[PDB]
């Protein structure tokens, strides 16, 4: 039976999501379409949310990935929300049953935890920074605390918001995990923690360079970056030309489409050739 | 590109329009997802045509086909219609463009002219009945009276019926091709006709028999009918012992679809592989 997919969001058109899952779909056999949804595009700009999730209800979807601006406004319009997006107040992925109801899900938070045990198996958790609280940032944190951090520090730009993650994440596992740090002197924080994961758009070609000076760096330092394009970031440049251990931004950007597909379709996807579908675009 | 199509009607379940596409988009290595939209089916019941519709065009669907009960309430919800389809007043195929607007099409109307083309190369087309105004009759009256049928007596159990099909073929082709006529005794029509085409659902499973007494036909007479489910109707049986040529079901259906296709896609469909394709299922 075919599959149909899509991703409601805005400013899809470098997504790899959609790609990835047509072709896993077709290398086990079933035909998949994978639409982009976007509401700045030709299709579906001035649509509300949920006139575009009763769409894909009614025409025959099987499941929908979500993203910015609808991760936390999605949850209120679905039947089921798992515990773990519940608890996070965000859904990247919807799976849709046979008579359109719908169950969300947080396959970034699993995503960033596969490519933790992945990427850094031997890295040291005592205490870790994170820069940046928007974006992906909230899914990020609450991956890093339930898969081996003891003390996240995240910094953002605009403090209330790294506090209302703070807030957030430390609800959802019953302890206080995060704490909300200024951004400015974040390199001495740094400096002092085991690793540093950069969750700002910094190191992508439009916003070019590094979110803290990377000086503070050691070699005993581990370093993850949620960018991906490119995939050698000015930061991951920096860490790894002092031999600090390295997770690319492109594991959980994989990790949480092969995520999404076990759950949009029963299957157990090839993680290798979703990796290389990522890669080829 | 990956190609998504669908069905709005009732009642789709032993369609095969879906599968037909979906297997010669792949054949043309363009991923295909082509989706029953039935409200009466567990996703689109108790929704309107236009939220429908809509909601192809938000979600990137390249086009659709329309089928009972919204042949004819589909027209003014679309951007373009053919002429063809405007003076039949139904439409089957809709192509939707990249910024989401709509061209309505008729391939019903092309599908049957091809059979007959394909079918019946060297009927004699002069007189001809069709039993039954009702479900595609609409289109295969137009088809036949534009590919040579001088006069056409149509015949249904509701004579209002046959006379309205009568008017808007009339208008649309600008003669008086056909003719309503009484379905009590159209045995004595068909017998002075060239050929009858069944338009009725007689001879299906559930409507078992003909809908005239086929004693009536002689071996000069050509017989075509609009069932497909069984192909070998008792009908086409009977027209065969005596020797009279006949047009089976599948070809409309399977023409439909290729002109569909080509519309919908740009691609030139393979008629064999589509045709494969029907009886497969």
């Amino acid at each position: 039976d075919s599959i149909l997919l899509g991703l409601i969001g805005q400013g899809l058109d470098l997504s790899r999501t959609p790609a990835m899952h047509e072709a896993e779909g077709l290398a086990q056999g079933r035909a998949t379409v994978y639409r982009r949804i976007d509401t700045l595009g030709s299709r579906a700009s001035g649509q509300d949310l949920k006139t575009l999730l009763d769409a894909a209800l009614y025409l025959g979807f099987n499941g929908l990935n979500i993203t910015h601006p609808y991760k936390q406004a999605v949850l209120p319009l679905l039947d089921e929300v798992s515990e773990q997006a519940t608890q996070l107040g965000a859904v990247n992925t919807v799976v849709i049953d046979a008579t359109g109801h719908t169950t969300g899900h947080n396959t970034d938070v699993s995503g960033f935890g596969r490519g933790m045990e992945e990427g850094l198996p031997n890295a040291k958790l005592d205490s870790v920074v994170q820069v940046g609280a928007g974006g992906v940032g909230n899914a990020v944190a609450y991956a890093l605390v339930t898969h081996g951090v003891q003390k996240l520090q995240v910094a953002d730009l605009d403090t209330s918001r790294a506090q209302a993650l703070a807030d957030v994440i430390n609800n959802a596992v019953g302890r206080e995990a995060v704490v909300g740090v200024d951004a400015r002197g974040i390199e001495d924080v740094i400096a002092a923690a085991d690793g540093v994961v950069n969750a700002t758009p910094m190191g992508m070609p439009a916003h070019p360079g590094t979110a803290f000076d990377v000086s503070c760096l050691t070699k005993d330092h581990w370093v993850g970056d949620v960018v991906y394009m490119p995939i050698e970031t000015e930061l991951l440049k920096a860490a790894r030309a002092l031999g600090c251990e390295t997770l690319d931004g492109t594991r959980m950007a994989i990790h949480q489409a092969v995520d999404a597909f076990r759950l949009f379709t029963g299957l157990e996807p090839d993680v290798s050739r979703m990796r290389e579908t990522f890669l080829s675009l």
